[PDB]
């Protein structure tokens, strides 16, 4: 034993890796893919499931199954299966020399803890594990121990406000948008302009064309109005059969449903409000150093132009007689990762691992009590 | 001129009917919804905003805002609307040729009050109003002149001792701990078996879920023990679209909050410490007829076995020398309405209504030299 | 007419009843209370002012005054108001057809007795009236025409020697050191302990305190070494709201106060002193009989070990060749109404009374020339 | 040794220092705040319960604890927490090598005391001691030695008389309305505006609204009048969240309570009666010079316009032919310490100190044969 396993198994992306480092070295869409066509040349390579990146360079005789829906892990199946290829086919490491570090969005089930615990007590066996929070490893990846955190990932937004340590439970404020909800409403704006894009393997690549072609407007409907003179907007994209598709207006009215919800029929508010809301729900004390450090993590947080927005929207709603400050650090998209490579290599924090004769005896119902 | 209205215009629920009944003829919620969708058929039966029952059936495509958040009235374009269907489209009634009592909760802002009567006094053009308090009419409905009134809403708590017709505001503890903070807390914990209860419309199904399936534990650290041996304690219910939930310990540690107000993250006490802090504050005399007197009202105390666990726990903070009596009658959800119209229905009363004519000389700051 | 009316208005308590009786009907404390709260039940049982009995059963809520200070009379609107309780409301009964006989201390302004008059002969009409002097009717209570009194109320007491009938008003030592200045005296030395009695309602209780636990040391610093060890002299006491008092060497040291007055601050000495000077300022051979006489009254002199501890402190100032004799009765508490309805009850007083008929004409400066 | 640490733990501010000093060094609130969340970042700074300035900078996340509630030290747990911050965490001392001069409020019970002088002698273990009387050092500071004082902290308030050096002890008027019950009070009209500050971070704030924008009115009905043309009244207070908070009638509505305390339902009177009742209730020969010499101390006398109040009202009941001279320093707040720093210097004091050799022998009953 000399170090530990960092696993951030989101719900678009694995992020996985060794404590001590800074960079994860096992990043692949956590995607499974069962072929759905006939196979006539059967043998010479063929399985009968495809994970990770050899289900995305094989996608077009695959259907794509994501397992993770909202943070939720639906498909146990298949995310025993991504676990097996994250550390097997891409670490290369044994699980039962290293103890792992998973985390979880905040305010899932308990049902998603306890799973997650029992296979990595005996299909793994691992010697030790601890599920963290994401949102408080975005911080502690920034070197900050107070902030409120907009960790957008690809399933869930969710605001938590820390102060010095102290997690608000009452004031995390989980919101179901992200960037599946992007994409998928982004496929349905792209239907006007003319491109049919109807398929599990057609979502992977407006998904492309997202993480590419999309900005968030400083002012939206200014920007509906350089549209009208429809010059310089419009940029192109080569789809992989060559073919080139133009997008215009398209490419901020995808990322302006993160601002503005109604777009996809959802009641609830913006990423602007949710984080309001999730400060004025908090002490009045508190309130200079919570609207002082806005942190953003995940990779729904990597437009361009979201941290102008946000400290354009929050400023008009927070009163101005302060200073709102919104903190992007430029490898926020590893930055949960990061956080958790951290504290692995604590030393202050090896009494606080879950071993496996404290698991047993005590039954799978001993996550709940170690966190929060 | 024969009768009077009595409007509670509760922040919950409007219960509002003549003077010198028994029930009230309109209970209907205090809801505005605005539709949040498109509308293509435009006419045939389809109005702006719809108010009661009718955005509570129809609450599917709207987005429904209660107007009287903490007790207080926070929109009052749509608080006017409450009341002109009350008026108008439930009770059938004229405003012109029937005095209105009114009632708020006690610590309210003084604004509250001077545009309620404004309102009641050129929108309405009653004849005269008056003001109450809730928690007095909860006694005088109890026929009772001595006691401690825990009136409960929807949305504000209060202690107010009364000894002997006389009211001392130096005790009066309100609170902010209703049916709303227990809907919204357990909406925030029907998320951890799985069911994510998210818009405005699904917070009126889990104010149903709280009305039907949740009770008080006797003892919460012996509750949680049973829900250990999960056998007798878990019920279902069936939402609107068909589906099944199977709440667990959800039913008691939903109520637990009005006597641990810690788990929704308040820096209060309890409704067992908060009234017995009512009590202490009062003078050394009158505590043999508060604790013999504890009236219970309001929605929010109907919950089974509430009236058990407060003098289980008043006893463990008052001396053991003398008896606890908490005292709630059967109708205690319509108290505070039954009191009030005994209240209009006395012949010592008739002398202390405002007039209109007594009102425009003097202006809307009479209202406040007419009450306590 | 039949009989006479005996009214001993106390500073403390107020004494009435019917001449030629042995127990008076109406004894019931000389209080006024206002209510000070806010009184929003306007009705049902609610006056302007309280006095007697049901200001002391209702005293949670009102200021409670006294009208009678040191004897005198400072309030004539409330002392109007408990002789109008007195007649009408407690005995019953028509001033017009009744000659009553009030009493006093000694040495009082002049103008206490003229509006005492005053008052009787045109607010209540009596037919005549008879103000006599309380400690001279504390001998005639106790069949003696010699002795010495130690009349020991609630707001004064007062020595007066009687040898044969002949008072002697030189030898009159009035003292303002009674059982309100020890009742305000255990106020402070409960606090002492913790118990912090503040309002005139809690001076209610430590009244009764008072009649309940003080005793007079026999031996006053050799009882100081008892709370040394602290054993047996604690007792406890509960209060109207339930929580019991515990109460050591502040028993006896209010009681102490009679016989070492410095611990309120006086300048003066004690009642053995007191009585002494009293007797060394009559003549020399009348001081057999005084020694020999000494009559106690009042309520302040029912403390237990009183009789005691005033026979073992006379006897160290007297010389030894002469006895002296404690003569306390049991009813000693009711002795001054009881030798003013003997008083009336005679049939060679009738021409001493003062008649309307000789007021009017000759003033209300009568009374002064009828008593000593 | 050289010099002595001079400590007056008040209730609402802990002043220490040196002796033969003229200002405290160390100036702390006496606050024990415990953490009241969940804490998940363990480590890195943090503790278990925080003390003074820390647990007031940190106040969002704590819930904070005053130990002495009017005078009198009710967590005898968290005092020894207060001290033990004061000695090393902010004086930076030794206890061992200082004799320390505790103070105390008059009329305190028996058992602070004693519990005071118990930790100074095996928990801090100190040379002597010698608990002094608040008030006596009031004057002392003053250059005075006549002169009534008017004490006023935080906690209580209190009059001692003190005619040439001789404490008049039955003249000490203490009361419990001060700086706790003027904010608490100010809490509750502050809600009128619509502002609700509830927890007791929030008490930390309108404690801080009212040591800024609070006056004593000069003629409340006066005053009164000038809120109904609500012009040149209000002031605006900003919140720690930037709030603009707007405030009329409050001003001098709160630190009217001294004055009139019915306002927050008190059966005692302001502090202009109870010091007019402190030199009435002394001799006639010494009421020339407490009329000429009033000394105002603590902090609560600093409200804008009270010294100018007092003297309006004092001269109102006092007659006419001699003069009222309100004495208040421009360091009155500190003034109590002052006089202590000159006590601890004295050369005809060091016989007064309570050493640890006479305490053992003699008991922790020696400290009350040692004052007044
Ligand atoms: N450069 C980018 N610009 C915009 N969106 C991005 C970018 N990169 C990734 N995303 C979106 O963020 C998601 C990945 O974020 P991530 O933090 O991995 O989420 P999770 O960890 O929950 O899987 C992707 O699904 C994608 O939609
Ligand atoms: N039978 C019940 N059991 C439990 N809770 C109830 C019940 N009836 C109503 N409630 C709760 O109490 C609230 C109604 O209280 P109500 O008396 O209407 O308050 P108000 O009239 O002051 O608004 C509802 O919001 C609901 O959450
Ligand atoms: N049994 C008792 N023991 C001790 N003190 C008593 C007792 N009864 C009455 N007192 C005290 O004496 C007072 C009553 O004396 P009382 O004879 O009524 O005087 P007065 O009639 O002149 O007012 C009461 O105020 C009470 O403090
Ligand atoms: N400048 C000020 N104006 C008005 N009130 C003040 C001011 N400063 C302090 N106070 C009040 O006085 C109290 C402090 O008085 P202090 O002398 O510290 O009392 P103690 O020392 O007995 O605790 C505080 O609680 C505060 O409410
Ligand atoms: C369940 C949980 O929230 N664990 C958690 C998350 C994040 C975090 C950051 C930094 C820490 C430092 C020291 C100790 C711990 C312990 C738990 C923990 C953290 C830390
Ligand atoms: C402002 C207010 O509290 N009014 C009020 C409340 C309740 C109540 C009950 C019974 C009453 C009987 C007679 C008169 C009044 C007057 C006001 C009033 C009441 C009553
Ligand atoms: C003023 C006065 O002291 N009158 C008084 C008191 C007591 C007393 C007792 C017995 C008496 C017998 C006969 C006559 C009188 C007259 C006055 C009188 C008394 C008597
Ligand atoms: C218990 C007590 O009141 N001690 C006290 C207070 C104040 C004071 C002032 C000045 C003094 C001068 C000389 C001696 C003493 C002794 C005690 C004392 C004082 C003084
Ligand atoms: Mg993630
Ligand atoms: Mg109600
Ligand atoms: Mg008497
Ligand atoms: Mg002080």
């Amino acid at each position: 034993e000399t170090t530990a396993l960092v696993c951030d198994n989101g719900s678009g992306l694995v992020k996985a890796g060794f404590a001590g480092d800074d960079a994860p070295r096992a990043v692949f869409p956590s995607i499974v893919g069962r072929p759905r066509h006939q196979g006539v040349m059967v043998g010479m390579g063929q399985k009968d499931s495809y994970v990770g990146d050899e289900a995305q360079s094989k996608r077009g005789i695959l259907t794509l199954k994501y397992p993770i829906e909202h943070g939720i892990i639906t498909n146990w199946d298949d995310m025993e299966k991504i676990w097996h290829h994250t550390f097997y086919n891409e670490l290369r490491v044994a699980p039962e020399e290293h103890p792992t570090l998973l985390t979880e969005a905040p305010l899932n089930p308990k049902a998603n803890r306890e799973k997650m615990t029992q296979i990595m007590f005996e299909t793994f066996n691992v010697p030790a594990m601890y599920v963290a929070i994401q949102a408080v490893l975005s911080l502690y990846a920034s070197g900050r121990t107070t902030g409120i955190v907009l960790d957008s990932g690809d399933g869930v937004t969710h605001n938590v406000p820390i102060y010095e340590g102290y997690a608000l439970p009452h004031a995390i404020m989980r919101l179901d948008l992200a960037g599946r909800d992007l994409t998928d409403y982004l496929m349905k704006i792209l239907t006007e302009r003319g491109y049919s894009f109807v398929t599990t393997a057609e979502r992977e690549i407006v998904r492309d064309i997202k993480e590419k072609l999309c900005y968030v407007a400083l002012d939206f409907e200014n920007e509906m109005a350089t549209a009208a003179s429809s010059s310089s907007l419009e940029k192109s994209y080569e789809l992989p059969d060559g073919q080139v598709i133009t997008i215009g207006n398209e490419r901020f009215r995808c990322p302006e449903t993160l601002f503005q919800p109604s777009f996809i029929g959802m009641e609830s508010a913006g990423i602007h409000e949710t984080t309001y809301n999730s400060i004025m729900k908090c002490d009045i004390d508190i309130r200079k150093d919570l609207y002082a450090n806005n942190v953003m993590s995940g990779g729904t947080t990597m437009y361009p132009g979201i941290a102008d927005r946000m400290q354009k929207e929050i400023t008009a709603l927070a009163p101005s007689t302060m200073k709102i400050k919104i903190i992007a650090p430029p490898e926020r998209k590893y930055s949960v990762w990061i956080g958790g490579s951290i504290l692995a290599s604590l030393s202050t924090f090896q009494q606080m691992w879950i071993t496996k004769q404290e698991y047993d005896e005590a039954g799978p119902s001993i996550v709940h009590r170690k966190c929060f």
